[PDB]
């Protein structure tokens, strides 16, 4: 790694990763969001361990038409948070998808322990279709991944979430 921390968001359409990264980065939520087309990146700089880190967020398409105009920007990535939301269970069955395209697309030093950090996001939904329990599950049997329950939209657990990513990067 650089000093610039690269932390990219993949995960289904809607599950939130713009929403994720706009409320870390500004502190702001929106319901009307529209899909992600072309990747976005938003530099953050904060002290973490009451250490000075600098990051640079990469949020990308979730929707399978646009796989094209994400996986150039894979390769490099410090860190990757694995997005699905609590809501829908489909976003949850696709993360082992998720986490072979990165690997497959990112040609990382060492894939087999390369840092990834799983999020449930919206889980201020009570309706949930994805138990914790599985979650948690799913992150101990493939690779014991850090998991957060996350919610951009009342801000539970969205610092906490990439500040752990940044712990994981710290290491190498
Ligand atoms: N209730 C709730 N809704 C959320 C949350 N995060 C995002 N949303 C909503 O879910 C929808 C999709 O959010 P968005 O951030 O655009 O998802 P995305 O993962 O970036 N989609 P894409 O990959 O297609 O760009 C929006 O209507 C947004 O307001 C959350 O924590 N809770
Ligand atoms: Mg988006």
């Amino acid at each position: 790694k650089s000093s610039l921390f690269k932390i990219i968001l993949l995960g289904d359409g809607g599950v939130g990763k713009s929403s994720l990264m706009n409320r870390y980065v500004t502190n702001k939520f929106d319901s009307q969001l529209f899909h992600t087309i072309g990747v976005e990146f938003l530099n953050k700089d904060l002290e973490v361990d009451g250490h000075f880190v600098t990051m640079q967020i990469w949020d990308t398409a979730g929707q399978e038409r646009f796989r094209s105009l994400r996986t150039p920007f894979y390769r490099g990535s410090d860190c990757c948070l694995l997005t699905f939301s609590v809501d829908d269970s489909q976003s949850f069955q696709n993360l082992s998808n998720w986490k072979k395209e990165f690997i497959y697309y990112a040609d990382v030093k060492e894939p087999e322990s390369f840092p990834f950090v799983i999020l449930g996001n919206k889980t201020d939904i009570k309706e949930r279709q994805v138990s914790t329990e599985e979650a948690q599950a799913w992150c101990k049997d493939n690779g014991d991944y850090p998991y957060f329950e996350t919610s951009a939209k009342d801000s539970t657990n969205v610092a906490a979430a990439f500040e752990e990513a940044v712990r994981r990067i710290l290491a190498t």
